[PDB]
């Protein structure tokens, strides 16, 4: 559970809530 702008697709695979996971930044 993390908020947008917290890394999801280079280095995570989930965050909290509405996160499309880019390249540097959650969401």
């Amino acid at each position: 559970c993390i908020p947008r702008g917290g890394i999801c697709l280079v280095a995570l695979s989930g965050c909290c809530n509405s996160p499309g996971c880019i390249f540097g930044i959650c969401a």
